[PDB]
């Protein structure tokens, strides 16, 4: 199977412009993401599986932050830690992007610990400001910080 995911640009106000498309398709070395993105700043940018449906903005420590109600990493291992694609931490964990010096992202990646679309159908995609050095040290989650787009795996 494969779908096609909608990625819109994460605001305190929630969803904003269409930044792209990720196309998920199952393959042998495990699930591919196919990555159309534009408006990135150029550089490594995290990209994660995120544990619910929804994009939608939420309050932590009284602060608004973009893109919270998409949860943390998704992680039905329980594991929580971020060890990336490679490691055996959060599920979610995919490859890095790398955007252009014009601030788009063509390519695809590969997860190779994620076999099934079904996995992750009602779920979410998360680009971030940050990269990811597939750790916890020395930031938490990579230092991917800041989500920048988001979108729904119905
Ligand atoms: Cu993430
Ligand atoms: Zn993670």
């Amino acid at each position: 199977e494969s779908t096609t995911v909608k990625m819109y640009e994460a605001l305190p106000t929630g969803p904003g412009k269409e930044v792209g498309t990720v196309v998920i398709s199952e393959a042998p070395g495990g699930l591919h993401f196919k990555v159309n993105m534009e408006k990135l700043t150029p550089g490594y940018h995290g990209f994660h599986v995120h544990e619910n449906p929804s994009c939608a903005p939420g309050e932590k420590d009284g602060k608004i932050v973009p893109a919270l109600a998409a949860g943390g990493h998704y992680d039905p291992g329980n594991t929580h830690h971020h060890l990336g694609p490679e490691g055996d931490g959060h599920m979610g964990d995919l490859p890095r992007l790398s955007a252009n010096a014009d601030g788009k992202v063509s390519e695809t990646v590969v997860a190779p610990h994620l076999k099934k679309l079904a996995e992750i159908k009602q779920r979410s995609l998360m680009v971030h400001v940050g990269g990811d050095n597939y750790s916890d040290k020395p930031e938490p989650l990579g230092g991917g910080g800041a989500r920048f787009a988001c979108g729904v795996i119905e």
